[PDB]
Formats: structure tokens, sequence, C-alpha cells
């Protein structure tokens, strides 16, 4: 019940290897692109499926090409079969590389260095007038390349949504809105099932780094949604900092103060991830924890 069989050639150039990615609104594969002679990621949707979303993802891939952590768009095309995005190739996700470290923890030189990247990649998507929505460790990935190894990308777009008009003003809030994300770092917003702005994606980078840096967070054993819900409601988020830079208290004020309507100071937030390299001496050029280094 695979979209694309092993060995498919679509429009005569993009040879599938294998699947690297499933789930319920469609499937990524490996391919060998037959012209230039690497290996790319084809994203494909099955052209039946009544909820057509790769369409919007294509459109903000193309909206965001320029950018850094931004997956080169190389194709994309429409048939009866599947709908398909051809892109960049990326390697080893975040989530992974934090479960093969010995304790689940990175440092906090890996810890800030990815920080920062995520938080460009965020201020990025919300630039072109989009929400991630679903920002979490397992889409952002390494790349692959002697000209990437060291550099971090964010991946799918698929619960993402457009916050503007047509003319660039904030669009109304819903007056609710079905959270359809994932539970371990969604905002208190979300779980109330609130209109999410781009606040929401800076709690998720919030709760991704104390995952990072200390290894676990409080609800980490729970699974169900509305449970997760009330114990985030009450914990005391400062607790969370006991282990973390001091600088950490300036990003959970400065959230905690935002709403849907109001844009974030992004500079703000990486100034907190500057601030804590610079009292602790760490350098933007020491290896990450994955590496020989
Ligand atoms: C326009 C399509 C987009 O929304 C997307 C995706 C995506 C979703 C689910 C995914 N799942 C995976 C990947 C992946 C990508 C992936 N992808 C790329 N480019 N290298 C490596 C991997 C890792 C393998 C798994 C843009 C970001």
């Amino acid at each position: 019940a695979d979209i694309l069989p092993a060995n498919y050639v679509v429009k005569d150039r993009w040879k599938v290897l294998k699947k690297i990615g499933g789930g319920g609104f469609g499937e990524i594969y490996e391919a060998m692109d037959l012209l230039t002679r690497e290996n790319v990621a084809l994203k494909v949707e099955s052209a039946q499926q009544p909820k057509q979303v790769l369409k919007m993802e294509v459109a903000v891939l193309k909206k965001l090409q320029g950018k850094d952590h931004v997956c080169r768009f190389i194709g994309c095309g429409r048939n009866e079969k599947f709908n398909y995005v051809v892109m960049q190739l990326q390697g080893r996700n975040l989530a992974d590389l934090r479960r093969s470290q010995p304790r689940g923890t990175f440092t906090l030189s890996t810890t800030l260095r990815l920080g920062k990247q995520i938080l460009e990649s965020i201020e990025a998507i919300h630039s072109v007038g989009f929400l991630h929505r679903d920002i979490k460790p397992s889409n952002f990935a390494m790349g692959r390349l002697p000209s990437t190894y060291r550099k971090c990308y964010m991946l799918d777009f698929g619960l993402a949504r457009q916050y503007t008009n047509t003319t660039g003003d904030v669009r109304p809030p819903r007056n609710v809105a079905g959270f359809r994300g994932t539970v371990r770092y969604a905002s208190v917003n979300a779980h109330k099932n609130r209109e999410m702005g781009r606040h929401d994606d800076l709690w998720s980078l919030f709760y991704m780094l104390v995952e990072f840096a200390v290894g676990q967070l409080p609800w980490r054993k729970i699974k169900d949604k509305e449970q997760v819900g009330m114990i985030k409601e009450k914990y005391e988020h400062r607790m969370l900092l006991k282990h973390m830079p001091s600088e950490f208290h300036l990003f959970l004020d400065h959230i905690a103060s935002l709403d849907y309507f109001t844009k974030p100071d992004y500079q703000l937030i990486m100034s907190v991830f500057e601030n804590s390299m610079k009292e602790r001496g760490i350098a933007e050029n020491e290896a990450f924890d994955w590496e020989k280094a």
C-alpha cells in the first residue's frame, strides 16, 4: 500500500530507492537524481486524498528559498495518481541525535548553538506569513555534505497555517481551533484549542531546549493530550530553568507576555542564546556533541 514502489521513476528523472518516512497525509522517499547523480528527498501525496496539503507545503518551501536552514527546492508536479515535491536530502534529526547521547542530554554548547539555528528558521517561516505549529526535535535535521554538516534544517510544513491575509494583515483567530500537533512541546494555548500564533512556535522551542540540556520534561511519561495540558497549566515554569542559564528567564518572561496578535521579539531571544554562550566562552566553531571532536 506504498504510493511508489522501489525503482519507480518520477518524470524520467527521480528513481525511488526506498521509503524514509510515512504517515496519514503522505510519504517521503530517498530517490536518485538520474541527471545530477545526487540522491534527493521525494515527498508524495495521493491524488485522491481528501485533505490536499502538499500544494501549501511547496508554496511555503518556495517562499523560503534563499534563507538559511531551508532545503533547496528541486521540482514539483501533479498527475492522476500522486502529487510530489523533490527537495534537498538532509541527514540525522535532533531527536535521534539526542537519544544517541549517553544520558539523552546535549552539552550547553550544542544546545545553545542549535537554539540559534532553530530560532532563525522559526523567524524565517513567520517572515513569509506562516506558522509551523509542530516545532519539535524530529522536525530539524543536520546536513549531510562538507558544506552543510554543521547546519540544521527545518522539515515538515504539513501542519503549517498562513496567519496573514492576501494583503499582509494578521487574520482573525478562530474562537476554537483543534490542536492536531505533537503533545510534548505544545504550548498551553494549543492545549486549550485556541488559535495558535507565532509565540506558540517559540513555546515549542523553549520546551525543546530545556529537554536538550536537562534530558527530560516533567510530563514525558504522560501521552494523553488533556492530562499533559493540565500538568503544563499549573507547572511553575521557572523550575524548568533551575539547571539552565539565568538569561533563559528573559526568554520565558517574553514569550509568557505574548498573545496571538503580538509580533515576538526574536532579537531578545537570540541575545539570550548569544549572551549565554559569551558568559561560558562557548565559540560558534566548537564541535557538536555527535562529532569525533
Ligand atoms: C515541501 C515539503 C516539506 O514541507 C517537507 C517535509 C518532510 C516531512 C516529513 C519528513 N520525514 C523525513 C523527511 C521529511 C520531510 C526528510 N526530508 C528531507 N528533505 N531530508 C531528510 C529527511 C529525513 C527522513 C524523514 C518542506 C520542509
